[PDB]
């Protein structure tokens, strides 16, 4: 099918921790991460980027799901301008999207990133998931204007979905969100490492990845992995099943990353919310 | 079968180089790395942790081979307490174990880490190894109390099995240990990257990895790899066969890691000790 | 077949950026990277290294394609000396080669690295490439004598084939080289990450890796990867096909790397130079 996707480049204050601290983010649609885009393998995507008139900077859009021309298609547009391009989603899986404007390190760091999920045309290529969650890792830099700190890799926190310990009520009692499932359910994690700089060594504490798919592609399946390396600008699909009620903690096992905010709790309970990890709830905001 | 495994949390001084430099380590059973645990896929493990009465810190145990509840099973216990849990080893391969107590970066860095090997139920899934050796990479930090330096990734050395150049009598005149095999033999390396922070890019100088199994699982086999990336908190099984007498040097090929201590020599001789890499000589102490 | 490969260890000034900045490089055959070595799986390589009489340092040769003895074969030779050894290329793919002399971090950093390509004996094991390009990533250090800065990972730039933005006319007006292909053609990238220290997260902006081969080996094929991690001292083969005229930009997606020089443009045009990416043009000088 043909789908229309329109996003705004929006520069606005957003919260990055559980105590309400904010920073001047650069975003798609006013939130970090950007909106989940979801299509089927083979779909035509008619994409529109609107750079809001009140932006102070030029912005662009790079989809890792797209095969295009970097110079024309991923070009920067000024505040008040609108850009269109069309691409087919040729390969199934999970893909990073982000602003490609100058300097990319900063546009990514300030929050212009998201995921596009490309469902396999063959609905039987992946085992059926009972829950789906998006987790996007990024570094948070204390001063969004300081490009030198970014070049020097001097981050303040490493986070999932834009918030320090957003999903960790164990380590931060002010956290108000977490992942849910029932024991025995297949939980599918769509993971993107936005960077801009760091790698992630992703591990479910007290669990194991039942299966891992590099770039989300069924052909690349790996089994029973305790951990999986996701480089900067890479993405993978990782399945998790708990045999028991309780919790696992999804961590970036480079411990200084984990301690700085990269931990997400999943609670396994028999009375898990039927809406959790389904529908429009896959990226928990 | 059901296997009983009991470990003590023991805070004690241990050596970290070949000239007898010591640090105040936190350990399982008074040694770094902890005791090798070895079971068969499908086995029931009845585990007991005893936190010694003279410890000054709470400790815990996290097995990457276990599928449990992080909150109750991996909970920290006080000096003088004893904790029990049972798990089945559902997946074959090679798995990191470590203390999970706060802050994990420090409990790992201070020496609370080891390996559990889960032999495949199908003893013919893996090609028969003639020798087996455990190598666990970790960073050593000069001051075990300086958590800031750990968070800044400012390690003093990167080491195998707790010692600077432990197995490198070429670069260290004071080194007395090395790995042994005969030409033509299949040498199986059980490798864990304990971290806490760093990645390892593992290469046998003058050799090639015949096979590499991510998380040690036979289903994930890779062939003829010059190098293999093991992220912090990950493990893999790597096979090596020399066609000639002489040496290879197993290194973390991120050269600043290798030069800081992460080199292990394997000697291939026709008269290799029939006891080396067999029984409980697999982790050379 | 048996092939003779002779290289010289040459210490000489070479350019490392598009404005003609030079440094005192240590090299094979007076250029950085060294000459491309290409043989077929099963071939016998009769190798000779001659250390030039005017060299000030001892040098050696380490082929990741060789299974030998680190002690005797990879030994260092003084200025005016010659080392000879023979090896069979037992495994197909793509392999790092470099000086292995004390300290390896500096010998690599100063330019003593290259690639050996080992074509599969089975001509059909890889899909047929229409273009081939060699890309070797390395860190450039400001002062080639400052070993402490290397040990501390304080690099100035991360580069492909010895040059800051060597193939990026888009981000550097003084860049005079880039990769060329036609739309629809299979472009094969032989990628080596020489390090000495850093990881690469390789991504074609506006494209996708059709296939990736860890160590170049047909047995390890992965499909449709957006990005691929190449550790220090590792190598891989990566195929790229653009369906359209335009450009892709091959980048190390750890952005502080890319912005420091690690970006190579490939131009897809209907009248690409028939000589580009063929014969001995594959490593563009
Ligand atoms: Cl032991
Ligand atoms: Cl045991
Ligand atoms: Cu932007
Ligand atoms: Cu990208
Ligand atoms: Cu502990
Ligand atoms: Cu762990
Ligand atoms: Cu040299
Ligand atoms: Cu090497």
């Amino acid at each position: 099918k043909t789908v229309q996707v329109t996003l705004h480049a929006v520069e606005t204050d957003v919260a990055y921790d559980n105590k309400g601290s904010t920073y001047r983010a650069w975003t798609f649609d006013g939130k970090v991460p950007g909106p989940v885009v979801r299509v089927t393998e083979g779909d035509t995507v008619e994409f529109t980027l609107i750079n809001d008139k009140n932006s102070k900077n030029s912005h662009s859009m790079d989809f890792h799901a797209a095969r295009l021309d970097v110079v024309e298609d991923f070009e920067s547009i000024k505040p008040g301008e609108t850009k269109k391009y069309t691409f087919t989603a040729d390969n199934p899986g999970v893909f990073f999207y982000h602003c490609g404007s100058d300097p990319m390190i900063q546009h990514i760091a300030r929050g212009m990133y998201g995921v596009i999920i490309v469902d396999p045309k063959d609905a039987n290529a992946l085992p059926k998931a009972d829950r789906e969650y998006v987790l996007i890792q990024a570094e948070h830099y204390e001063n969004p204007d300081d490009k030198t700190a970014m070049m020097q890799n001097k981050w303040s926190n490493v986070v999932f979905n834009g918030g320090v310990f957003k999903y960790d009520p164990v380590h931060d009692s002010e956290a108000t969100s977490w992942l849910q499932a029932k024991p025995g359910e297949r939980v599918r994690i769509y993971f993107v490492n936005a960077g801009p700089n760091e790698l992630s060594s992703l591990h479910p504490i007290a669990g194991i990845w039942d299966r891992v798919y590099p770039s989300g592609n069924p052909k690349n399946v790996q089994y029973a992995l305790q951990s999986y390396l996701i480089g900067a600008g890479d993405a993978a699909t990782l399945d998790l099943i708990s045999p028991v009620e309780g919790a696992n903690a999804i961590v970036d096992h480079s411990m200084r990353h984990a301690h700085s905010g990269a931990i997400a709790v999943i609670m396994f309970t028999n009375d898990a919310d039927p809406e959790a990890g389904r529908g429009e709830n896959i990226l928990i905001r």
